[PDB]
């Protein structure tokens, strides 16, 4: 995240971190027993870990749990992060408590303007590396479409939309991808891709959850 701040610990206790040896991608926490990431986040061997602020140290209120299974969208396409979803399943339900708890999957899609909130462990630095320890926090607003496939012609499916500002400076980044993106209370985006970080007239990209509710749910309840 660039341009965010310190989101405080276990503030946003639907964050999770994907971990195969150290941090990789964000997810959200939708039920006891699944994640929602993003499809490029994609390997074996993930362990899923809840109740993080911290992913460096032991603060005492993780759960860490082993994925059982990884389910990549059909119609994902690898090279133009087009439907960039999956789900993970946990071989064991987390313990839910005020620290590790689930977020709603929207009943309709948001508006352009609606505000959000995107965060993850991401790199925080627009040009060169620096990646923080603690959750990062970024309050942004969707984008129109017009400007979403403005900046980027002919890449933006309606499975996509465009949020953050075209000035520059605030964004999300790499490691922050598999994240979530909350408007009033629903998980409405996952991190997905952009150009850069923090770039001007070049948003973040992030998969349009609202799309995928009934592929969400038939799958979770087959499986
Ligand atoms: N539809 C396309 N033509 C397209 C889609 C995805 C795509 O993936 C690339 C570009 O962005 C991804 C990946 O390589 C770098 C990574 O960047 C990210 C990841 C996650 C977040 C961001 C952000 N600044 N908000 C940037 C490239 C072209
Ligand atoms: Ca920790």
């Amino acid at each position: 995240i660039v341009g965010g701040y310190t989101c405080g610990a276990n503030t946003v206790p639907y964050q999770v971190s994907l971990n195969s040896g150290y941090h990789f991608c964000g997810g959200s926490l939708i039920n006891s027993q699944w994640v929602v990431s993003a499809a490029h986040c994609y390997k074996s061997g993930i362990q899923v870990r809840l109740g993080e602020d911290n992913i460096n140290v032991v603060e005492g209120n993780e759960q860490f749990i082993s994925a059982s299974k990884s389910i990549v969208h059909p119609s994902y396409n690898s090279e133009t992060y087009n439907n960039d979803i999956m789900l993970i399943k946990l071989k064991s339900a987390a313990s839910l408590n005020s620290r590790v708890a689930s977020i709603s999957l929207p009943t309709s899609c948001a508006s352009a303007g609606t505000q959000c909130l995107i965060s993850g462990w991401g790199n925080t630095k627009s040009s060169g590396t620096s990646y923080p320890d603690v959750l990062k926090c970024l309050k942004a607003p969707i984008l129109s479409d017009s400007s979403c496939k403005s900046a980027y012609p002919g890449q933006i499916t309606s499975n996509m939309f465009c949020a953050g500002y075209l000035e520059g400076g605030k964004d999300s980044c790499q490691g922050d991808s598999g994240g979530p993106v909350v408007c009033s209370g629903k998980l409405q985006g996952i991190v997905s891709w952009g150009s850069g970080c923090a770039q001007k007239n070049k948003p973040g990209v992030y998969t349009k959850v609202c799309n995928y509710v009934s592929w969400i749910k038939q799958t979770i309840a087959s499986n």
